[PDB]
Order: structure tokens, then C-alpha cells, then sequence
């Protein structure tokens, strides 16, 4: 380990040797002093005009962290259409982790003259919530991860935190949290750091989609044997009466059939066109914003539970807030236009799944009697209910890939809602940051802590290895199946390419469920 | 040990282990030159104002000098609580010191 | 086991250990006859004033029984302090039961 | 072990071995039941008359507890004969104890008429305090212990302790014991219990008396090479000034002569005569007190520190609150006369010890220049000094053995002042209890505790046996020593005996103090 001497290679690559593939990126990175070197705790409050429902209590800290929970980081667009169009399933078994080739630089301010020179001294400090006693902030769809574009130097994040809050105050249950109180390991230009890990066993994403729908399981062909109240009153005429009237479910009435499950669980989203001329001219993004309530404070059940986007020849339609959206390059950061972003869509799970902007479906709301009419009720809020079966939002290429379960006594099917793998014990939160290194002190002693240090930054490159299974098709499938395909006529730039300006772009979301299976 | 390796690395932690606690604390410390490299003699008698309550003869030196003997240099405010809430007594039993990534 | 001989000895303490804690209470009891001996029918309707909500039928019967299904059966007041002030949870492991001394 | 089964002998003697003596002593006890089986809290504040010096917060509870703190417990008054009359010193090694023969009775009160029965199934409780969880109630000469003579039926003590208060009232760190919550061992008629005990190293007492004094060291017949200031002033008529004589301490001037040590501690006592005519007429018992400020209240230091009852000739006064004091057979628990109490003479360390009712000594008050004459102070108060020597208080046949050290992280010669040995883990306090029994209950279920029970009590006997290890002596003094001896000439009765009536009573405190010993 010396100056003179690289302490890794860059490892980038994919192999694929049957129900595994391996890949493996690395990345340049760049990190800054964060705050001054300092902790601070930061808050908001119902002051001006900051509304309740965003208050908050928490701190900032001078450490930076890596994330690459975000599949592009893993996966390039070739590969990932190698696991789309080939898998009915995968999850991720084990990781490797790597820094390396670190180098610690100094800049000195004179006269509008600016220089940058190595330290070659100098240390930043490295180190991995093994035990999750931080607050967990990866699986929050934050910036930071490694780019997509294996050419792109990326700024590291930097790492903040909040716990309770009563208005812009904290309270007595309120945590906080010294980094520098760990165990790090200190680096110099020279030194390298790594780990393994095993993910826990994990079920396979689907990444299909059903070639059959919940409502139509049946034979074609032939009648049930059970049956089903078909008339309530006579029909001969006027002298219509009340009577009792049974038949038995059949190639005509697969509606009134017995059926052995129920769609899944459902939580209605306000609708919305892609063609503003047929939405409500108001602004009701937030006031019809689909909600949950807790403690005082409003947040959108965004995307919420999994739910069909839109039902048939509707694909102009999404609920307001119950999909991803992706931003293309260089979309604003606020107000961006519809052209600028790329809306998802869980169209492939209308087959199980209510659709998103309706209905979960209608039950009674009285009791009838000859002179009370039957009445009945639209529900549009419904929880898990024996029977029901359901898929999980699909996951994209450049969507999350796991989040933390919470720690909590109990919960209900664990697959975090914005998509992907909800583990225990995910991957740890690797930290990172520059030992600050003071300016010259004062030549009398002071009790004052430092607060003029040199001027300096960090960077190197970082290496993510990660072994997937996969879960091979197995289809009987006669006819073709839908796959993701790149565009065959002439276009002004390749997808998933860079620019005559050198810049890497996303042209669309690409999900995962392109191959079939039966219910 | 080179100039570009690490000679120890960040230890701040504490285990409890029965009857047994261990804290392990590190910092980052500055040093300036003291006294201009010199010893000096320095004194304060009864001129002036100087009250003989106060009068002193010594020297200053060249030197600067570690010290960590006050409770929070080992103990977080968390762990002075685990401490003092479940104990009767306790004492020191033995330390480790040590000085690294040394940089002039 | 004999009419001058104690069939047991009075067993209340508290022990820690680790991470487990041992409870161990006695109690003196009395136990009377019940119901003079008999099983009896039982029940409530919706005569009177009371409401349906209330109804039932079931029986009492000539029996007594142990029950300890309650925290401070176990735990003193400064235990169950020990407990939640240091430990992030807990769980009952085993039990054992004892019937002693018996008087008629 | 049945109900027709004696569960242990009646061990009552003595037997000496060389440098060991074993006593070995039984009795028959009683115990009520206490506080109605109940835990009650008791106090007492500053209302009505009781002054803020008296107040206290703590409890009583149901249980009894075994006492035999006190020297006629184990030694017959000829056995206490045998002992100071020929031993240098001597000390407590170890002890059993013992309990057994046990019956418990229930008594039926109907119509005036009384009668008690056995209640063969009924059980007592005991056990010690092994670990001293509890208050150390011992070593505060409470009355209850077992009786001096063999033949005396005693009723056991109940248990009772103080925390910490604030007038009547309670504060923060006061502490509730309950002793159920303690394991203990249950006996029926039939059963029995003991435990061993080994006593931690401690100094012989001093059972002798200084036949030399601090001052007296010196060979009577040799000058000192060693000078003294002995001349200030001239002498020769009327023209003297200034200057500066010395001599040689010698024969003649012994008060003079250097000495290596100093006398034992002071806290001057006011003195009072057994001739009321010679005291002031006042009452000055509590008010001319010597006492001790603790948080807001006073108490008198009784005995206080050992010091001298009184100096030659005047066997007539002693300190206010400075010595032990018994009564006699049946004197009154208030006011009793001086004829019916028995005071103590520390009279034997005149030898090292300051008397108890005089100053320490004499230190310089200022600084004697030309124009300013020598000023001196009386001393009364003179805590420890570099080369203090002292003896303690002498114990008693009727006095107590032992006392708790009060775990603290500090103290000075921790010699219990009323006498004894001071030990860090003491005998062990053993509380015993009935068990309550209950009176029939109610036929229909009822939450509340049991507040009605069988009346009943129990008796049985104890033994206690101690191995005592003696000093003996090896003086070469050729003339005969003092001795402790039985009158000679006839009596109406025999001391230590008992009454026409059947009374036993100790006619005089008895200490230790016989044989002599050179400084
Ligand atoms: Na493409
Ligand atoms: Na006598």
C-alpha cells in the first residue's frame, strides 16, 4: 500500500453462467467537506408559510454515504433486457464492496489564483452500519447513487437525518446521532476498504405479467354444478310478483359464477388525463390527493398500493399520485412539464389488481323488504379480505431495488410500495468522509474547538459486485411472446446513449413484466 | 508505516460485558510550536497589584501534553446513564493509549 | 409428608442473569366452597330490563383457580424498573407451579 | 421430623480449651403476632410538642427478629468472672444457631371463656439477612434480646425500620422493604432451622487496664539530652528583662520533658456530680448536651468518643451523656432515680484518653511581640493528631457485642462507641414470622385481601453457640493484680441470683478491665 501504487482495478462487467448473472460497476466519485465539518440541527416549523404537514426535526452531518439501490447502478440496458425478455423471476444473493484508489486533494485560495495539490497525508474515514444503529436513510429514492453511465463522475451525498418533532421543535424521545462515535477505518492514498454481504432469502420479483385474469379461471365449455339466485321476480307480464328464480353459471355468464378468490386490496386514487383538456380546470394535485393521516400531519399514499394504472383502451389515464415518474435529462427540478417526465405504468396487473382510479366493487347498504328497495354501496377503500390474491408494483430499470422493513411488531406483505425487495437486514449504510485537517493553530493555548481548517476534497472509485438468481421460463406458451425491443427505423440519436454533448440519457422507464404466465 | 498509509484507525465505541464496561474514545488533536521551541522562567511576585496570595515561580516549556481525566472524554451521555442508573459502584481497571496519523 | 412436616418453603425472589431474569412469588391463599358444592345453570335474558347485548348462558361451578396472568405477580415495582429501563423487550420463557402447605 | 418428635436438646454450657472458650446457651421464646399481620407506615413530625430533632418516617412490620447482642447472653456472670479476670483480650470467631421445638397455638375467644389448642399444621417463618439487604437493626441496644438467666421466658422483638424523611413526611429516596419478598424456610411443629456463621478478623478487646500513663514513659532516674525553653525573663530583682534559658528535663520536671506522643481524641462533655447538691440548680440535660448536627436536627453523641469518666479522686462526677448507664431489676422506663440505675466508669484509660469533662489541652491564641503579651486557648474539641494514642470504651457483661460499620466510603476507627466490635459483615439479622392463617373466608368471590384471621401465637426454643478466642496473659508485675470478686461478708440475698419472688437481677455493671498491662 503506497503512494506509487493502485490499490484496485476497475471492475465492470456482467456474466451470466445459468440461473445466476453477476455484475459488477465501477464508479469515479468526488466528496466535499459537508457542513463545515460540523453537525447541525436543522428544522422547519409552521412559521411563514410552511404548512403542518411538512414540519420536521433533524440533523445534517458531515459525513457522505454511497447508494446504488437503484437498479441502473447494477444492470446496463442490454443486460437488462437480457433478464426482462428471459426471466420469469430474479433477487439479489450477495454483494462485494469496494473503495479504492482514493486520493485526498488541497486547495489553496491566493489573489483570485486558485491551485489544487495532493495531500498525500491526509485520511478519510470509511465505515458500514453493520448493526443498523443509524437512521436507515437509503430506500427513500434520494439522488446520489452511482450514475447510470459508467463514464459519469458522481458527488457523493451527504448523509442527514431526522427523528421526532412537535412543530419545528424536537421533544423528549427525539434522537441524535454522532457519527465520529463508530468504528471507521481511516484511509490514506494507498489504503483500500471493503465487505461482503448475503442477502436474506428474498421471494423472486415477478417480472412477468398473468396471461389470464382472476374473473375468467373457468372452463369455457362447461356448465357449474353450483348455482346461483338468477330471478327475484316473475316477467310474464304485468302481474310481475316476487318469486325465487335459480340457475347455474355458464359459458354466458362467467359475471354470476362462483368463484374461489377475490381481486386484491384497493385504495381509490383521483384519475387524471394526459390530455388536460378533459380534467377538471383546478388545481387539485394535493386537495384530491389520495392520503394517509398520521399524527396530525397529511402525506400522499404516493405511489401507494399496487394498483392497475388504467383498465382497457385508457391508457391516457394514471392516478394522480399512484405511479412512478421518472424525469427525462435535464427536466427541472419543479413545475416540469408532462413532455419532460416519463410516467409508469402497472397496466399489466388489471388482471389481478383493481384498477387504481375505481371502485374496489359494491355490497349491500340495508335490508330489503317488500317495502324497502335492495340499496346498495360503492367501496372504495378496501382492505385484505380472505381470498384475495395480488401483485406488487412491477420494479424498473432505473427504479429502487430494496428498502428497509421497518422495525415495527407487526406489518402486512412487506414489499415496500415504491417497488422492490423489503428486507430486514438490507444492505448496510456505508458512510464516508474527510478528517477534517486543521489550519495552523494559535501559538497560545485555547479551549475553543478548531474552526479554521484546510481547504480539501476526496475522490476515487468504488466497485458494487452483485450476484442475482434467476428464475427461469418455463412456458408452454405456443405463439410469441411480448418482449422489449429497441426502435427499428432511423432516429436522431441512439436510445440509451450520450449526446453530440457527451451526455448519457433514459429515453423511456423500462419495466420488467414483458414475458407470460397463467394464474 | 509510509506516507501513504494509514497508521491506526478510528476506535470510538463501548462494550458492556457483565461487570465490565470498556469506552474507547478518539479525536483528532492540533499542535502548535509552544514558547517559540523555548523554556522560559515565569514568575509573579507582589509588585503591582499582585496579591501574595498569588505569587508563583516556575517555567513554561516547549511541550504540550495529553489529557482525557474527565468523565465525558469516555463516557457518552447515553452510556454515563447506563452507568449510573444500574450501578452501586464502579472504578478503572486498566488503558490503552495511542497516537497515529500524525501529520506536520 | 407429614401433618408436622412443611411441604414447602416460601420462594420470592428475583434474579438477573444475563439475558434472562428469573421472578419467583409466593402468595398465601384461601379457598372456600363454591356454589355449596353444586354445578349450577346459569343465565341472563332479555327480560326485565336487560339487553340483548347481555345475554348468556354457561355455569358456575364448585371450583376454584390459580391465576397469576398479571405483571406484578411477577415483577416488584423497582424489577419492573430494571426491566424497562434498560432492556429493548422481553419475553416469558418456562414457569414453574407450586401447591404447598396445604390446610383444611 | 413429626408432631411426636423433639427437634432438638436443650444446649446450655460452657467449656474452656486453652485459647478458646465455648458458650453455648438455649431459651424458650414467644411471638406474637405483630401489626396484626400487616406492613404499616409510621411517623412522626413536628405537630403538637414533638420537636424537629425527633422526627422520623418508616415502618413497622409483622415480623420478629432474634437478638443476643449483648455479653449475658452467652456468659454466665462466674463465666465472666473466669474470663476478665484472667485475659489479656478475647474476640468473637464464629456461631450456630438454632431454632426447633417449635409449636404454634391458636387461642378461641368465646363468652369470656379462653382456650388454646395446638394448631398442628400451622407453620412459622425465618430467615436471614445473609446478604444485609434489609436495615441493621441490630447494634442499637434495643431491648428483646435473650434473657441473662436460662430459666426467663422472653417475647421476640418486632421488626421495625426508618429511611430517610422530611418532618412526617417521606421524600424521594425513602425506601419500602417487605421481608415476604425474601425467600424464607417454613417450619411446622416438627421442623427446625439453623446456619453457621464465621466472624471477620477483628482486634482482641482490651480487656486490661494501663498500669502506666502517656506521660509517665521516662526513666525516672536520667536527664534528657534533649532541651527545653525554661527561662523568658531575668530573675536577679527588679531590673528583668528579656532572654532565653534552657534546660534539660529531668526527675523533677517531667511535665517539661519531650515526649513521642499525645493524648487520645476530645469532645469535652459538662460534667455533674452523683451529690445534686454540687450541680447547678437548672435543668441542663439536654440543653448543656453535647451533641452532633446532622441535617437540621441534633442528638446527643451518647456515649460519644471513650474518654475518662473522671480524673483521680472524684468517682463522683461523670459526663452528662458520656457513659453507659443501666438500670436495675424493674427501675422505671421514665425519671427513675439515681438509686435505681447503674452508671459505668471508663475510669481505667485516665491512662491515655483525656477525661471526659476537661480540656485537651493548651495552644497558642496570637503572636507575643514587645508590647503584646502571650495569649492562650482552651482546647475542648481536638480531633485526630500524629501521634494520638488511645483505648476504647470498655464493653459489659449486660453490654452490647458488636455493631454494624455503616458502609460508607469512609471512617475512623470504626469501634462501635457504646462498646463492641465493629464488623463490615456482622451476624446476620433473623427475622421470623407466623404465618397468617384465615378465619373462614366469604362463600362469593371478593377482591380484597383477607382482613380476618385465626388468633394465634407461637413459642419454641433458640440456641446460640459462640467460639470466643482468648489473649492470654504474660505479665511479669510481681505483686497481684486487681480482680473482679464476690462480696465476702453476709447478705440478704446473692448477687446475680434470684429473688424470694423468683426475680433474677444483676446488681452491678460488670466490665472488663482487671489485669494490667504496661503502656
Ligand atoms: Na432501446
Ligand atoms: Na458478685
Amino acid at each position: 500500500d503506497g503512494v506509487g501504487s493502485s490499490s484496485g482495478n476497475w471492475h465492470c462487467d456482467s456474466t451470466w453462467l445459468g440461473d445466476r448473472v453477476i455484475t459488477t460497476s465501477t464508479r469515479t466519485w468526488a466528496l466535499p467537506t459537508y457542513n463545515n465539518h460540523l453537525y447541525k440541527q436543522i428544522s422547519n416549523g409552521t412559521s411563514g408559510g410552511a404548512t403542518n404537514d411538512n414540519t420536521y426535526f433533524g440533523y445534517s452531518t458531515p459525513w457522505g454515504y454511497f447508494d446504488f439501490n437503484r437498479f441502473h447502478c447494477h444492470f446496463s440496458p442490454r443486460d437488462w433486457q437480457r433478464l426482462i425478455n428471459n426471466n420469469w423471476g430474479f433477487r439479489p444473493k450477495r454483494l462485494s464492496f469496494k473503495l479504492f484508489n482514493i486520493q485526498v486533494k488541497e486547495v489553496t485560495q491566493n489573489e483570485g489564483t486558485k491551485t489544487i495539490a495532493n495531500n498525500l497525508t491526509s485520511t478519510i474515514q470509511v465505515f458500514t452500519d453493520s448493526e443498523y444503529q443509524l437512521p436507515y436513510v437509503l430506500g427513500s429514492a434520494h439522488q446520489g447513487c452511482l450514475p447510470p453511465f459508467p463514464a459519469d463522475v458522481f458527488m457523493i451525498p451527504q448523509y442527514g437525518y431526522l427523528t421526532l418533532n412537535n412543530g419545528s421543535q424536537a421533544v423528549g424521545r427525539s434522537s441524535f446521532y454522532c457519527l465520529e462515535y463508530f468504528p471507521s477505518q481511516m484511509l490514506r492514498t494507498g489504503n483500500n476498504f471493503q465487505f461482503t454481504y448475503t442477502f436474506e432469502d428474498v421471494p423472486f420479483h415477478s417480472s412477468y405479467a398473468h396471461s389470464q385474469s382472476l374473473d375468467r379461471l373457468m372452463n369455457p365449455l362447461i356448465d357449474q354444478y353450483l348455482y346461483y339466485l338468477s330471478r327475484t321476480q316473475t316477467t310474464g307480464g304485468t302481474a310481475n310478483t316476487q318469486t325465487l328464480g335459480f340457475s347455474q353459471g355458464g359459458p354466458n355468464t362467467m359475471a354470476n359464477q362462483a368463484k374461489n378468490w377475490l381481486p386484491g386490496p384497493c385504495y381509490r386514487q383521483q384519475r387524471v388525463s394526459t390530455t388536460t383538456g378533459q380534467n377538471n380546470n383546478s388545481n387539485f394535485a394535493w386537495t384530491a390527493g389520495t392520503k394517509y393521516h398520521l399524527n396530525g400531519r397529511n402525506s400522499l399514499a404516493n405511489p401507494g398500493i399496487a394498483m392497475a394504472t388504467h383498465k382497457d383502451d385508457e391508457e391516457r389515464f394514471f392516478p394522480s399520485n399512484g405511479i412512478l415518474i421518472f424525469g427525462k435529462q435535464n427536466a427541472a427540478r419543479d413545475n416540469a412539464d408532462y413532455s419532460d417526465v416519463m410516467l409508469t405504468s402497472e397496466e399489466e396487473i388489471k388482471t389481478t389488481n383493481p384498477v387504481a382510479t375505481e371502485e374496489y366493487g359494491i355490497v349491500a347498504d340495508n335490508l330489503q323488504q317488500q317495502n324497502t328497495a335492495p340499496q346498495i354501496g360503492t367501496v372504495n377503500s378496501q382492505g385484505a379480505l380472505p381470498g384475495m390474491v395480488w401483485q406488487n408494483r412491477d420494479v424498473y430499470l432505473q427504479g429502487p431495488i430494496w428498502a428497509k422493513i421497518p422495525h415495527t411488531d407487526g406489518n402486512f406483505h412487506p414489499s415496500p410500495l415504491m417497488g422492490g425487495f423489503g428486507l430486514k437486514h438490507p444492505p448496510p449504510q456505508i458512510l464516508i468522509k474527510n478528517t477534517p485537517v486543521p489550519a495552523d493553530p494559535p501559538t497560545t493555548f485555547n479551549q475553543s474547538k478548531l474552526n479554521s481548517f484546510i481547504t480539501q476534497y476526496s475522490t476515487g472509485q468504488v466497485s458494487v459486485e452483485i450476484e442475482w438468481e434467476l428464475q427461469k421460463e418455463n412456458s408452454k406458451r405456443w405463439n410469441p411472446e411480448i418482449q422489449y425491443t429497441s426502435n427499428y427505423y432511423k432516429s436522431t440519436s441512439v436510445d440509451f446513449a450520450v449526446n453530440t454533448e457527451g451526455v448519457y440519457s433514459e429515453p423511456r422507464p423500462i419495466g420488467t413484466r414483458y414475458l407470460t404466465r397463467n394464474l
